[PDB]
């Protein structure tokens, strides 16, 4: 697969490591639309606003099937750590005009 999933379930914007790198959402967008990271980096999007919003990855883009994140409430957050480089795009499932990508290189 071409990330992992620290936390299956969201956490509290609080309980997010130190020196995360971090894509708030509010305002129905995705606020760094296009983040490039290194190989090895957790992402950590956090949900600043009552809306709930995910990130929702097709089937063949991070592993076989889709990786669809759960609902994360306000001040909650979900991470995915990035283990191989190349372009990941996403979408909110409610939402699909949220859109966003990260390059992983
Ligand atoms: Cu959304």
């Amino acid at each position: 697969d071409k990330a992992t999933i620290p936390s299956e379930s969201p956490f509290a914007a609080a309980e997010v490591a130190d020196g995360a790198i971090v894509v708030d959402i509010a305002k129905m967008k995705y606020e760094t639309p296009e983040l490039h990271v290194k190989v090895g980096d957790t992402v950590t999007w956090i949900n600043r606003e009552a809306m709930p919003h995910n990130v929702h990855f097709v089937a063949g883009v991070l592993g076989e099937a889709a990786l669809k994140g759960p609902m994360m409430k306000k001040e909650q957050a979900y991470s995915l750590t990035f283990t191989e480089a190349g372009t990941y795009d996403y979408h909110c499932t409610p939402h699909p005009f949220m859109r966003g990508k990260v390059v992983v290189e």
